[PDB]
């Protein structure tokens, strides 16, 4: 797509910030932005793979939203789960395990909200699992994103595995995509998938700590895993402002019990927020 003369050059001088936090880190940053109003855009190894840890919960709502247009009911369709399913990280489910289960639009809250790693593996069966979903990504033009394990293992991060990633503009363009085009998604399904998005608890010391003001809103989707692994992806509501589209992965630090770099994704996203502004 096209962009103003002013973002050729600004993107450049992002991508010396982005090179320089980046040679500060241990490890490895992936960014793309858009500023829907005019196209300006930033990217910082766009096209390269990291892996997604728990980020791939948005195509797999999503895919259950377009499915739920057509099969009435499907949000709630009640999931059964034993204790044995409650994998690390599932603040929600952990509450229902055994007879009493949970909805479908309940797992999709819970997984897009807190981050409830059960939450995304029951959503990922339920819809068929890895293979069905990578091809749900292809038929909404992303041949990045590629899962192969469910959570926990999907958030092991090994640097120079190419399992389970995706890349910054593959999911950039898919966020785009399934919140703010009408290809995939109805206007209602839009809707809620937004409201989940803004509703999440586990962004705030990510893009939302990069925000320059009060008065904007983050509709975010978090990843986080081992060797310094945080990532995150949204759409962000500027005060009277179209939205623009973040996308930031970063990954690769030794050794494999390196915290998520929050600090880090926090400052990619000042870069882009300055740029963009």
């Amino acid at each position: 797509r096209a962009q103003p003369a002013s973002s050729v050059s600004i993107n450049l001088a992002a991508r010396e910030r982005f090179e320089q936090l980046e040679a500060s880190s241990g490890g490895r940053l992936g960014v793309a932005a858009l500023r829907t109003a005019d196209g300006s855009y930033v990217g910082y190894r766009e096209s390269e793979r990291f892996p997604m840890c728990s980020t791939f919960k948005l195509l797999a709502v999503a895919l259950i939203l377009k499915r739920s247009m057509a099969e009435r009911g499907l949000l709630e369709e009640r999931i059964r789960y034993g204790d044995a399913q409650v994998v690390a990280h599932s603040p929600v489910t952990k509450r229902h395990a055994g007879g009493e289960g949970m909805t479908v639009g309940e797992l999709s809250a819970a997984a897009l909200q807190h981050s409830d790693n059960t939450a995304a593996n029951l959503l990922l069966t339920s819809l068929g699992g890895p293979e069905v979903l990578n091809q749900f990504a292809l038929s909404i033009g992303d041949t990045w994103f590629d899962l192969v394990r469910n959570e926990p293992e999907v958030n092991a991060s090994v640097p120079g595995d190419m399992r389970d990633t995706t890349s910054p503009r593959a999911m950039l363009l898919d966020v785009q995509k399934l919140l703010l085009a009408d290809d995939v998604l109805g206007a209602r399904e839009r809707e809620q998938l937004k409201a989940w998005m803004l509703g999440n608890t586990t962004g705030a010391t990510r893009i939302r700590a990069a925000v320059p003001a009060a008065g904007w809103l983050v509709a975010d989707n978090t990843g986080s895993g081992d060797y310094g692994t945080a990532n995150d992806v949204a759409v962000v509501y500027p005060p009277s402002s179209a939205p623009l589209v973040v996308a930031i992965y970063f990954t690769g630090v030794t050794p494999k019990e390196t915290p998520p770099q929050d600090a880090i994704v926090d400052e990619a996203a000042r870069i882009v927020f300055d740029a963009l502004r």
